[PDB]
């Protein structure tokens, strides 16, 4: 039955304001999920300065936070990561430890996440006469604080290996694991990413295995939605490549989202539905999403609104880290087949409907894009703008070349590149590096042979 | 002569408080001017015919103040050309005009860029209504010399406009292209020709809004100083980001005043004027000079990596003629090394970026910083798996060493399609 489901905001740049997290608690209580958590890596006494309490200011946002929540249904969760140079043995690092703990907890913030990701080298020196391992350290480390609670309250713990990878490969062949769900205190959770720190599937085989060696169901931490590993890329599809029969392996269900906050709006309101609909299906799922969605898309002079179609076109372009959207699919992969020929034949119905879709594709993104400028909400339209640019200046340089060969060149004829494209395009740091390291069609790594 | 900064790019505008940073910078390189034009402002392009309310007038006026405070002038931007009848819309233009005479701004872009003798009549009309007081630049359409068709004297528009366009109005250009590589003597001499003026340069070499995965803290380049007898006038339409453009900033006032410039003497420059701003929050250190150069190196320029940027990946390019470098081989030895402690240096730099006190410049480079690191760490994952000298037939296990989320999504997907050669060619695989 009851389960922690939500949100964590634990990504790489900048914390979300405080509109921007009354908004996304909304729509977490709207998608029928329950958490949030609190742990920006912008936040100094969440990690760099783990040893300072918070001052006043600091305090009473957290505890306003949590009243916000509450009003929700939903309970609040805030993070503390003491692992950059932390002394696991040492008197002073555990007090200090425990005197963040203390105050949060007279606060009433007693849901505590713990976070171990990121050690040094080897185990520090003053700790190897204590402590056997590092997991053995996190583990008495952790113990304390949750004995310092006296029972009330909860404690989630992100462990250094999170994944399958980190790990190496089955989870049960980890050292630091093994000692870990041996020695971790049975009343505090464990954070789990899946095989990777970005998941493609999270499988039930797999899940059992992790339970075997943690000695308890995960919390699921999710990074599916997760963007601050690339500029160039956001996620507003839906949630997929978790079957509902992965449910019953878990003790919770987290996810760490998009850096922009209205971009969110899909993968809350999909995950959600992931979670409560047993009939789950991604395609439906973003349907259903889109439609909700819609009317945030509001046209600033007049009555109108960025129509629903065009919606599911923004979903489409910005759809999963291991999937284009299934129109985009398509459309890329009738343009590949029909250019295994250096000149496509105009007169091929094949040639012909992969160019037009294409040609659709463009007059699309660019009414999309144009009305995205219209729309009220300025923050939506700034988290999206870049991202549409950046898709509509592709798709008119394929479909500048596609036309090129429309017209029937000579085999010996080079595209006129310099009239078609901007000098600009396609250059600097990345791509110098990219040039270097190709990628084949088959995903192999290779320099040019 | 007009010297400055437009804030005319594509995206969010900037703070109250990162247009005073800006102009700081303007005055500090000897330079006189700013721009209000940002493509955010609803009144300047979408709206242009609604009047600004007393709260947008206000921010104005505020801002030119902080501009005369520096001892600099500042400009208004105006476009009317979206939908407008140019002959009907005429009144709509002139109340626009007045209420800014009105509260003291005589200073005007005119913007007609996205649509001769009909932009000509309108903006003629407004430096009329400002009775000889203050000053019009007008942006034409076509406003480089690929947009004229190459040699710009064989435009019929800028013919016309040139013939026109009331002499007391200042035109912009960009130089051969939106981006120019390159402006050169001739080129602005055939300019000046045809538009019956020495043009002022708009300069978007330090530009990043066409490209999410840029940003420019390299010197000014591909410019020499025996153009600037050629024009009326230098501003630049710099970085989205405001503390990205100190090292533009800086040296293109170096550009503008120094005879002997020179860019890469003139970025050691800025990197030691730009270095105290890196002050670390609690402590007295700030990152080291040389790991700020390393910044500008990473993210130079347009047209070009930073020289030790693309000495080390030229080296590397070199050594990986062979489908199996020999590990033996001292050429291969210097590059992987050489190519070990870039990484090794981006990530030192990465890591105090982190504890820097300017919060707003560590957001700036944040995430072009990872990005260059992550991209370095998985070069040196594949030339380190070369170093054990694998068989020929063996093939790079990269499931084990890239992360599964490398180099995905909608512009590698097209970019797969679309493909382009060493010398530039565009293809699709044969
Ligand atoms: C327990 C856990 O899973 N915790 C996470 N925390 C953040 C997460 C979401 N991303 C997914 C992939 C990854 C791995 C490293 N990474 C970084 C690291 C830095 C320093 N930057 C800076 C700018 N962009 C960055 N990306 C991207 C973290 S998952
Ligand atoms: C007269 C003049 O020089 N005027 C300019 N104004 C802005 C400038 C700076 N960049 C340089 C290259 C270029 C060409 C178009 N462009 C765009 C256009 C749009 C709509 N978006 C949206 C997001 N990103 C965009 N980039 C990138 C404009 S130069
Ligand atoms: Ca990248």
């Amino acid at each position: 039955g009851s389960m922690l489901t939500g949100v964590i905001e634990g990504f790489y740049g900048r914390d979300w304001r405080r509109d921007e997290r009354a908004t996304v608690m909304d729509w977490i209580a709207a998608a029928g999920m329950n958490t949030y958590i609190y742990g920006p890596k912008d936040d100094v006494h969440v990690r760099a300065r783990w040893r300072v309490p918070y001052d006043a200011a600091g305090l009473a946002r957290l505890t306003e936070l949590r009243d916000a929540a509450a009003a929700r249904g939903m309970v609040f969760y805030v993070s503390l990561a003491p692992c950059l140079d932390v002394t696991y043995s040492d008197p002073q690092d555990r007090a200090a430890l425990l005197a963040r703990v203390d105050q949060l907890a007279r606060a009433g913030l007693r849901n505590l996440v713990l976070l171990f990701d990121d050690i040094p080298s080897v185990l520090p020196e003053a700790d190897r006469h204590r402590f056997d391992s590092f997991a053995e350290a996190q583990a008495d480390l952790s113990n304390m604080v949750l004995r310092h609670l006296r029972g009330a309250g909860h404690v989630v713990f992100c462990p250094t290996e999170y994944c399958g990878r980190m790990a190496g490969g089955d989870p049960r062949g980890s050292a630091y694991l093994q000692r870990l769900g041996s020695t971790l205190d049975p009343a505090i959770d464990i954070f789990w990413t899946g095989p990777e720190i970005v998941s493609e599937e999270i499988v039930a085989a797999h899940l059992a295995a992790v339970g075997e060696v943690l000695r308890r169901r995960p919390v699921i931490w999710d990074n599916f939605h997760a963007n601050d590993y690339d500029i160039r890329r956001v996620f507003a599809g839906p949630l997929g490549g978790r079957s509902r029969d992965i449910l019953p392996l878990v003790a919770g269900w987290i996810t760490n989202p998009n850096n922009e906050a209205e971009a969110n709006f899909p993968a809350i309101h999909t995950t959600g539905a992931y979670l409560a609909d047993p009939d789950y299906a991604p395609e439906r799922a973003i349907a259903a999403a889109v439609a909700a969605w819609q009317p945030r898309f509001r046209l600033a002079f007049g009555d109108g609104a960025v129509p629903s179609d065009l919606v599911a076109l923004l979903c489409d372009l910005f759809w999963q880290p291991f999937a284009l959207g299934p129109e985009t699919t398509r459309i890329l992969s009738a343009l590949r087949a029909a250019l295994t020929v250096p000149r496509p034949d105009p007169s091929d119905p094949a040639w012909r409907a992969a160019l037009e879709d294409l040609r659709d594709l463009k007059r699309r993104i660019n009414k999309l894009f144009t009305l995205m400028t219209e729309i009220e909400n300025r923050d939506l339209f700034h988290t999206f703008h870049n991202y549409l640019w950046e898709a509509q200046e592709e798709v008119g340089h394929l479909v500048a070349y596609c036309d090129w060969l429309d017209e029937a060149p000579p085999p010996g004829a080079v595209f006129p590149a310099t009239d078609r494209i901007h000098n600009f395009y396609r250059r600097g740091f990345g791509v110098a590096v990219q040039d270097i390291l190709q990628r084949d069609r088959q995903g192999r790594y290779h320099h040019g042979v």
